[PDB]
C-alpha cells in the first residue's frame, strides 16, 4: 500500500527523554517513534479493516449488500436468539471472586477506550437518532428484530452512534476509516492519571506542596477519602436519583461511574496513591510536590502492572498463558505496543462474567443492612450508594467474598446488561450490551470470525459440522449457522466468546491468542515497564514483588480481613486472614538523600 502517515492530532513530539516519569499522554515512552502507545492515536490494525465498502460502512448499513453472499443478521437478534437466558441459578464461578471480574473492567480501562463520535469539549446536539431511528451518517441504530418484546415496549430501535476515527470527524475516504483509543496503549495507571495533561491537573492537589491526587470536599468514609465529585452537566449519577443529588465521580477515566464496583475499585487506587505521597514525604520530606506525585504514580502503576501480569493474566489465559507471555527479557523497541482495534472486542470477554446482582456485606461478611443485596440494573452511574449508603467497605467485602459469573455457552450475558443496560442521555435501563458489542464489532470494521481463527493459525470451520466440533456444541452452531450461514460471517465477539474456555482459564483458544499476543506486547514494548532494568531499583523490585490486592485493600480500607489469593472464589472465615499476616509494601527502599 505504500504511503505516509496521517493522524487526528499532531504528531507533536517533545521528548527529551532523560526524565525517569511516563509522559501523561504516554508519547515518547517509544525513541525512534515517539507516538507509539500515546493516546488519541489510531487503534493498531493487525489485518485490514472489512466495512461494506471497503473503506467506512459496516456490514449490517445497506440491507441489499451482503457479506460473502449473505445478509448479516441484526445485531438484537443474535443476542435474543444467541446471547439471552432467563435462568440465573447456576451460573456463578465456583473459583472466580467477583473482583476477577472487576479487575477485568479496570485493567480494560486503563487500556483502550474508543468514545462515540465527538469526543470534543461540549454541549452537540440534541439527536433525532433516538428519536426516529433513522440511520444515517454517525447514527446506527440498533433495529428490533419483529417478535422482539422491546418492539411492544421500546419503539423500533435502540440508538447506536459511530466510534470517533482519525483524520477526523465528519466525512473520508480511500483510506479505511481507523478509530481512535483515547486512553494510553501502556498499562500505567491512566484509569487513576488521565491520559490528557488537561485533566491530569485537575484531578491533583496542588494547594499545598505534598504531591496528593485531589479527594471529596463534601463527603468522607469513616475519615477516608472519596473520589472528588465531577461538577459538569448532565449528570447520569444525578438522573439515576434526582432526590439524592449525587454526582459522578471524577477519575482519570471517564467511565469510574458505570457501575459502583468500578467507582469503588477506582477509589481504592486513588487512596493509595495519597497513602503513597504521603510515605515517601516521611522518608523524603526534602522531595518536592512534582516528586511525590511522580513517584507515587509511578509505584502505583507498577502495582497494576504486576498484579494483572502476576495474578490475573494466569487465571485468563490458563495453560495458553506461557504460550503467548513467556517470561519477561527486557524491553524490546522492535515491538509495537498499540492496542489493536480486536483486543477491544476481545476484552468483551468480561461482559459474560458479570453476575445479575451485588451485595453489601458487614464485618462478620453477612448482609448488610435489609436491602443488602442490590440488582445491579439499578446499580449502573449510581454513586448515591457509596456516600448515603455505607461507604466503599461493604462493596469491597462483596468482591472478596461474592463470585463472578462464569461464561456459559447457553447463559452467556445477564439480562440485567442484555435487557436493562442504562446509557448516559438515554433515560431509560432497556438497552443491550451484547447487541451494543456487535453493532460496534460491525462499526470497527471486524474482520469475522475465521480471518481471526486464521490469524490464530487455528482451523476455519466452514460447514455446520465443523463448527459444532469447534464450539463442542450442537445446538449453538446450528444458532449461529441459521442466523450468519457461514461461519466466515459470525461477528468476533460472540465467535470468540462461544468457543469453550482452555484449561485452567476463562476464555477459549481464540480469544487466548488475540488477548495473550496484545498482553505480551505493551509489557515488552513499554519502556518503563516495571522490571525493565533501570525503570526500579534492585532493592525497590523486591520491594514491589510483595504487593497484593489484599494488601492495597488493608491499606486503604477498614476491613481486618482479607483472603491471600482475592481473584480466587474465596469463604468467610474459612480462606480468610488477620491484616497483619499479609505482606506489605516497603518503601524504606525510596529513601534518597541530599544535605
Ligand atoms: C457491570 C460491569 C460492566 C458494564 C456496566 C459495562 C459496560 C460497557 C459499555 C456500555 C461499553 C461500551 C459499549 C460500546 O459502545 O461499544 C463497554 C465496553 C468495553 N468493556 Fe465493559 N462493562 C462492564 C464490565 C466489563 C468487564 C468486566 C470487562 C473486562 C473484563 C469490560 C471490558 C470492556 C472493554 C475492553 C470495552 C471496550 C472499551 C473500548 O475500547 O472502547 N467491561 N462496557
Ligand atoms: C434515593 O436516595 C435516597 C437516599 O438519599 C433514598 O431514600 C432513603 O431510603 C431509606 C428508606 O427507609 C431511608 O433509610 C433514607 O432516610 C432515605 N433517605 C432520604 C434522604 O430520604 C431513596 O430510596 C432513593 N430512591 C430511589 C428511587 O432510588
Ligand atoms: C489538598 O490538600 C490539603 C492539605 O493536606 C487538604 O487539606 C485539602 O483538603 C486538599 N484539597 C483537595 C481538593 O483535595
Ligand atoms: C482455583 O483457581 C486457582 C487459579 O486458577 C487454582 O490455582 C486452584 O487450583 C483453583 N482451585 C480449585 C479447587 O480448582
Ligand atoms: C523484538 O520484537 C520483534 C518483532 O515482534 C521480534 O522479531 C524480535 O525477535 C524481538 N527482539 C528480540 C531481541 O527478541
Ligand atoms: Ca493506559
Amino acid at each position: 500500500s505504500w504511503e505516509v502517515g496521517c493522524g487526528a492530532p499532531v504528531p507533536l513530539v517533545k521528548c527529551d527523554e532523560n526524565s525517569p516519569y511516563r509522559t501523561i499522554t504516554g508519547d515518547c515512552n517509544n525513541r525512534r517513534s515517539p507516538a507509539l502507545g500515546a493516546a488519541n492515536r489510531a487503534l493498531a490494525r493487525w489485518l485490514p479493516a472489512e466495512y461494506e465498502d471497503g473503506l467506512a460502512l459496516p456490514f449490517g448499513w445497506t440491507q441489499r449488500k451482503t457479506r460473502n453472499g449473505f445478509r448479516v443478521p441484526l445485531a438484537r437478534e443474535v443476542s435474543n436468539k444467541i446471547v439471552g437466558y432467563l435462568d440465573e441459578e447456576g451460573v456463578l464461578d465456583q473459583n472466580r471472586s467477583l473482583l476477577f471480574m472487576q479487575w477485568g473492567q479496570i485493567v480494560d480501562h486503563d487500556l483502550d477506550f474508543a468514545p462515540e463520535t465527538e469526543l470534543g469539549s461540549n454541549e452537540h446536539s440534541k439527536t433525532q437518532c433516538e428519536e426516529y431511528c433513522i440511520q444515517g451518517d454517525n447514527c446506527f441504530p440498533i433495529m428490533f428484530p419483529k417478535n422482539d418484546p422491546k418492539l411492544k415496549t421500546q419503539g423500533k430501535c435502540m440508538p447506536f452512534f459511530r466510534a470517533g476515527f482519525v483524520c477526523p470527524t465528519p466525512p473520508y475516504q480511500s483510506l479505511a476509516r481507523e478509530q481512535i483509543n483515547a486512553v494510553t496503549s501502556f498499562l500505567d495507571a491512566s484509569l487513576v492519571y488521565g491520559s490528557e495533561p488537561s485533566l491530569a491537573s485537575r484531578l491533583r492537589n496542588l494547594s499545598s506542596p505534598l504531591g496528593l491526587m485531589a479527594v471529596n470536599q463534601e463527603a468522607w468514609d469513616h475519615g477516608l477519602a472519596y473520589l472528588p465529585f465531577n461538577n459538569k452537566k448532565p449528570s447520569p449519577c444525578e438522573f439515576i436519583n434526582t432526590t439524592a443529588r449525587v454526582p459522578c465521580f471524577l477519575a482519570g477515566d471517564f467511565r469510574a461511574s458505570e457501575q459502583i464496583l468500578l467507582a469503588t475499585a477506582h477509589t481504592l487506587l486513588l487512596r493509595e496513591h495519597n497513602r503513597l505521597a504521603r510515605e515517601l514525604k516521611k522518608l523524603n520530606p526534602h522531595w518536592n510536590g512534582e516528586k511525590l506525585y511522580q513517584e507515587a504514580r509511578k509505584i502505583l502503576g507498577a502495582f497494576i502492572q504486576i498484579i494483572t501480569f502476576r495474578d490475573y493474566l494466569p487465571i485468563v489465559l490458563g495453560s495458553e498463558m506461557q504460550k503467548w507471555i513467556p517470561p519477561y527479557q527486557g524491553y524490546n523497541n522492535s515491538v509495537d505496543p498499540r492496542i489493536s482495534n480486536v483486543f477491544t472486542f476481545a476484552f468483551r470477554f468480561g461482559h459474560m462474567e458479570v453476575p445479575s446482582t451485588v451485595s453489601r456485606l458487614d464485618e462478620n461478611y453477612q448482609p448488610w443492612g435489609p436491602e443488602a443485596e442490590l440488582p445491579l440494573h439499578t446499580l449502573f452511574f449510581n454513586t448515591w450508594r457509596i456516600i448515603k449508603d455505607g461507604g466503599i467497605d461493604p462493596l469491597v467485602r462483596g468482591l472478596l467474598a461474592k463470585k463472578s459469573k462464569l461464561m456459559n455457552q447457553d447463559k452467556m450475558v445477564t439480562s440485567e446488561l442484555r435487557n436493562k443496560l442504562f446509557q448516559p442521555t438515554h433515560k431509560i435501563h432497556g438497552f443491550d450490551l451484547a447487541a451494543i458489542n456487535l453493532q460496534r464489532c460491525r462499526d470497527h470494521g471486524m474482520p469475522g470470525y475465521n480471518s481471526w481463527r486464521g490469524f490464530c493459525g487455528l482451523s476455519q470451520p466452514k460447514t455446520l459440522k465443523g463448527l459444532q466440533t469447534v464450539l463442542k456444541n450442537k445446538i449453538l452452531a446450528k444458532k449461529l449457522m441459521d442466523l450468519y450461514k457461514t461461519p466466515d460471517n459470525i461477528d468476533i465477539w460472540i465467535g470468540g466468546n462461544a468457543e469453550p474456555m482452555v484449561e485452567r482459564g476463562r476464555v477459549g483458544p481464540l480469544l487466548a491468542c488475540l488477548l495473550g499476543r496484545q498482553f505480551q506486547q505493551i509489557r515488552d514494548g513499554d519502556r518503563f515497564w516495571w522490571e525493565n532494568p533501570g525503570v526500579f531499583t534492585e532493592k525497590q523490585r523486591d520491594s514491589l514483588q510483595k504487593v497484593s490486592f489484599s494488601r492495597l485493600i488493608c491499606d486503604n480500607t477498614h476491613i481486618t480481613k482479607v483472603p491471600l489469593h482475592a481473584f480466587q472464589a474465596n469463604n468467610y472465615p474459612h480462606d480468610f486472614v488477620d491484616c497483619s499476616t499479609v505482606d506489605k509494601l516497603d518503601l524504606s527502599p525510596w529513601a534518597s538523600r541530599e544535605n
